[PDB]
């Protein structure tokens, strides 16, 4: 039978060193009573203002409400994808930053100060680890945290908790996982805020650790008290799995990460829209969208971007409507991207019109199809999906506030849209032409 180790065990110190050295822990002592205070009320103020939400994720081909309440503070315009769910940052004061709520923006700025501290301490440790022992900028980058994700769980009004399967560690707030979508070998710093035998103490919160693939090696259970911080360094998050073992009391955690956001920033997706729209004759913003090229490469590029802004951004955003609760930082940008998206509906319709046009040689028409077909296919599947997901039984479980908006959405009676929401008629017709 699988077993686990805690500080009570003799072998614990030895196991931590030879099979888990890139895991670091810094107890509350290592953090000022000054910093402890504001962070926990930055925590609390954020909480009774109702900023944290359970997410309606997807894992193992099934829609699931997350027991843990989440919110993503971080750089302006940054996103972080979490189980096919793009979380958008509630923004933190950054140099040359602007503006939303007074009480709430206070907390944000805090978790930033928090972020700064953790950053320093991660560099020390990554220095010490390299000095433990034989570039200096790879270290600085792997600690360059751009977001934190906040987590809450009251175990006592959410008393529906799984048993840990491999080492009898007890109840799990969060089952064994690798944190996704981070920069390679980049660190993770967690601040743990708990409010107030034969193995691990069940009333006290623990982070657990196992080696991937490996339920034979005794796992590690790390007791976290009020204000304890741990640190996953370098390749730890890749080689090891971790889980959260629930206590009895509530608990918060600020988990600072370096998200790979090379395609997950506002500037990134805006620039993408601009590249799509280079193929548009852009004298005037009207409904007579006309294109500069019909070269196959340019057309697929446009329609792939069409898809990117629609499903990675718009549908992801409005699935989780009801952000405007924390800060209206994304309100304008989402409007801007909806407009950009709409214009590309025009582009699509424009291309469709062109494919049916009289004086066009089939070989040039057959070439155009093959360029846009998969992208229009892929648009059909994910449209069906996005709002299957957006009206399922556990989507109608609604508090009035929390409804999963399916946006954008329109139907036939809508002559403000150049195209139908369902493209099966079109994708059919286009495919029959290609097998003629
Ligand atoms: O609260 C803590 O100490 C750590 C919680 C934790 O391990 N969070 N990580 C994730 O929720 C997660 C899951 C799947 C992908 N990326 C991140
Ligand atoms: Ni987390
Ligand atoms: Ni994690």
């Amino acid at each position: 039978r699988g077993s686990h180790m805690t500080p009570k065990d003799d072998e614990f110190y030895q196991q931590w060193q030879l099979k888990y050295p890139k895991l670091i822990l810094r107890e509350a002592s290592s953090v000022s009573e000054e910093l402890h205070k504001e962070v926990q009320e930055a925590f609390l103020t954020l909480h009774k203002h109702g900023c944290l939400f359970r997410d309606l994720v997807r894992i193992q081909g099934k829609d699931l409400l997350t027991p843990v309440s989440r919110i993503l503070i971080g750089n302006p315009g940054c996103t972080y994808k979490y189980l096919n769910t793009r979380l958008f940052t509630v923004p933190w004061p950054v140099k040359g930053s602007n503006i939303t709520e007074a009480e709430i923006a206070a907390a944000c700025e805090t978790f930033l100060k928090l972020n700064d501290y953790l950053q320093i301490e991660t560099i020390q440790a990554l220095e010490e680890l390299a000095a433990k022992e034989k570039d200096e900028v790879d270290i600085k980058s792997r600690a360059a945290y751009n977001v934190t994700l906040l987590n809450f769980m009251d175990p006592q009004k959410m008393p529906y908790l799984k048993e840990e399967p491999y080492f009898g560690m007890g109840k799990m707030a969060v089952s064994w996982h690798h944190d996704e979508n981070l920069v390679d070998r980049s660190a993770v710093a967690v601040y743990s805020y708990s409010c107030e035998l034969e193995g691990r103490d069940p009333d006290i919160w623990h982070v657990g650790f196992k080696i991937s693939w490996d339920i034979e090696t005794p796992g590690l259970a790390i007791p976290l008290h009020q204000g304890d911080c741990y640190f996953m360094l370098d390749d730890l998050n890749a080689t090891h799995q971790h889980c959260v073992l629930a206590g009895s009391q509530p608990r918060f955690s600020s988990t600072h990460r370096v998200a790979e956001c090379s395609t997950g920033t506002l500037d990134y997706i805006l620039q993408r829209c601009q590249l799509a729209l280079q193929n548009v004759c852009d004298d005037v913003d009207n409904d007579d969208v006309s294109l500069k090229s019909f070269e196959p490469a340019v057309l697929k590029q446009g329609e792939e971007i069409h898809n990117e802004v629609e499903f990675e951004w718009l549908r992801q955003f409005w699935f989780q409507g009801n952000y405007r609760k924390c800060t209206d930082w994304w309100c304008q940008p989402m409007a801007q991207l909806e407009a950009l998206w709409k214009k590309m509906e025009g582009v699509t319709n424009a291309v469709l019109h062109e494919v049916k046009r009289e004086g066009l040689p089939v070989e040039q028409r057959n070439e155009i199809l093959t360029a846009i077909l998969a992208s229009l296919t892929a648009r059909q599947n994910l449209r069906r999906e996005w709002h299957a997901r957006c009206q399922s039984r556990i989507a109608r479980t609604l508090p009035a506030d929390q409804k999963p908006e399916c946006r954008p959405y329109w139907e036939k009676d809508d002559a403000s849209m150049p195209l139908p929401f369902d493209l099966t008629d079109i994708v059919s017709e286009l495919r029959g032409q290609l097998l003629e």
